[PDB]
């Protein structure tokens, strides 16, 4: 999550009961339904860094594991195709996000922190990674 | 929660990132069925004072708060037939817990804490009442 202090935007992670909650379900509802909605709640204020986190144990599941990233790949592609790049980037500015940056694959969580918190048109990367992983559990529950 | 430094045992609180995960995690479905693995972990290592948080932070679901009193207070009951007394209780001494005493109301966090981790027979209060809470929760799922 993000926390708000001197003025600044900074990273703090999910606490350990937090995310053990999250490991919790995943090891016990064997993807069943109510992942999806546990993964939805534990999951607010998230940055893609923090989702990746919570992926972790989802990657014990290999199954599972597969489902959501051929989602994640899909819709990374088509954000991509949705927002071309006119470019060249201007000398020490950051770029847009591309689907890789929204997937945390390529990006840091200040860079994130930038994308969700910047003064000129911020860009809710938490919460557009969120969707795909919802995609995804949604498609895991139906496939198991 | 409880942290151990230099040989006195203290409370240390929920963070306010676990408390408000709990609450999200109980209204996006509305007791739905992750709430029982969900507090069972974010429980994890608390006195029945902070359970008692935990739950004053879900306070305006008043339906399943007093679905989940009657469960505390049948299982309060039970716990004191099975434990009629006896002592003898010197004067300088805590008391054997009882049922309200397990569930914080009639106990402090000091006197949790020396339940569970007093040398001579700890009694794991916390781990009691999560019990009696896991069962209320269990039976909020399916009456909401």
């Amino acid at each position: 999550p993000v926390q708000h202090v001197g003025g600044t935007y900074t990273h703090i992670p999910l606490s350990p009961r937090t995310l053990n909650a999250w490991v919790k379900l995943v090891q016990q509802k064997k993807f069943g339904a109510e992942v999806v909605p546990g993964f939805q709640a534990l999951s607010e204020g998230c940055t893609p860094y923090d989702i990746n986190q919570m992926l972790n144990c989802v990657g014990d599941h290999q199954a599972a594991m597969q489902i959501i990233r051929e989602i994640i790949n899909e819709e990374a592609a088509e954000w991509d195709v949705q927002h071309p790049i006119p470019g060249p980037l201007p000398a020490g500015q950051l770029r847009e996000p591309r689907g890789s940056d929204i997937a945390g694959t390529t990006s840091t969580v200040e860079e994130q922190i930038q994308w969700m918190f910047r003064p000129q048109n911020p860009v809710p990367v938490g919460n557009i990674y969120r969707r795909w992983i919802q995609i995804g559990l949604q498609k895991c529950v139906r496939m198991y």
